[PDB]
């Protein structure tokens, strides 16, 4: 679980979305596992807007924080799950480390802000879904 808290929004992994977070939408895209949704109280965080591919995120499954090289944002083969078919979601990053499935909405950073969260992993690799680009997060 996790979420980026940035303005009047609230970013979050879309498969695990909740009820408000559905009834305050202001954007969802499902082949990039993202929701956006709006809140009342204003944002703790601050996002990158850089070609970075160099960070720190936060595991979960193993209460630490670790450095990663991560690739640019691409079309990178899903397999199925209970969320959604075998599919090409976009603007992913992946880099070895470790991840599992709770691991999702775990933050990554870099010196610029907030990257984007954890989306998906397996097999000594972990996937970040990218926010770089969603410019209107910020006006
Ligand atoms: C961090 O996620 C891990 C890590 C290790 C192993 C596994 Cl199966 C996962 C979970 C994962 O990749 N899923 C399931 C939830 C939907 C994801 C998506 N389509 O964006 C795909
Ligand atoms: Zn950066």
């Amino acid at each position: 679980s996790g979420a980026i808290y940035v303005g009047n929004y609230r970013v979050v992994n879309r498969h695990l979305a909740t009820h408000n977070d559905w009834a305050n939408l202001v954007w969802e895209d499902s082949s990039r596992d993202l929701l956006v949704s709006s809140t009342t109280a204003q944002g703790c965080d601050t996002i990158a807007r850089c070609d970075c591919q160099t960070g720190v995120y936060y595991c979960s499954s193993r209460r630490k924080h670790y450095p990663v090289s991560f690739s640019k944002p691409s079309l990178i083969f899903v397999e199925a799950s209970e969320y959604y078919p075998a599919r090409y979601q976009s603007h992913l990053m992946l880099a070895v480390g470790h991840s599992e499935p709770g691991d999702c909405g775990g933050i990554l950073r870099c010196q610029h802000g907030v990257v984007g969260i954890v989306s998906t992993g397996g097999n000594g690799l972990v996937g970040f879904a990218d926010v770089r680009d969603l410019l209107w997060l910020d006006e």
